[PDB]
């Protein structure tokens, strides 16, 4: 019934995911001198760097609130894929995959703790 432990929680798992070779596009930014049109598509831009800060900056309140900017990294990839069957976009199914595996716990944890503290 830890309040406050899914953020060390999600400290490690950002951890891992940048371990993994399948984040390496989502990493940083998504390079604009790369995709000129990017922004004509992807109204937010969110990556695995921004989420790390927000993070350690204290601007998160929750791991809903960093599992809605993770899930944003994901769904601007197949916004933004001309195909399914691109490589960055097959990347991000297998990162998306290994990441709703590991934040399940972490989301199911806080809330219990959140409905213990107001029993
Ligand atoms: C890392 O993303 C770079 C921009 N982009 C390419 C595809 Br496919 C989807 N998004």
């Amino acid at each position: 019934y830890d309040i406050q432990a899914w953020k060390k929680q999600c400290e490690e798992l950002l951890n891992l995911i940048f371990q993994c070779e399948d984040s390496e596009p989502f990493r940083q930014p998504v390079d604009l001198l790369e995709y000129p049109d990017y922004r004509d598509i992807i109204d937010t831009p969110m990556d695995f760097a921004t989420v790390r800060e927000t993070l350690e900056a204290g601007n998160y309140e929750s791991p809903m609130e960093l599992c809605k900017d993770v899930r944003l990294i994901f769904s601007n990839s197949k916004a933004y894929t001309p195909s399914k069957r691109s490589r960055i976009y097959s990347m991000s199914l297998r990162l998306s995959a290994f990441f709703e595996e590991h934040i399940s716990s972490v989301l199911s944890d806080y809330k219990s703790a959140l409905r213990f503290h107001k029993r």
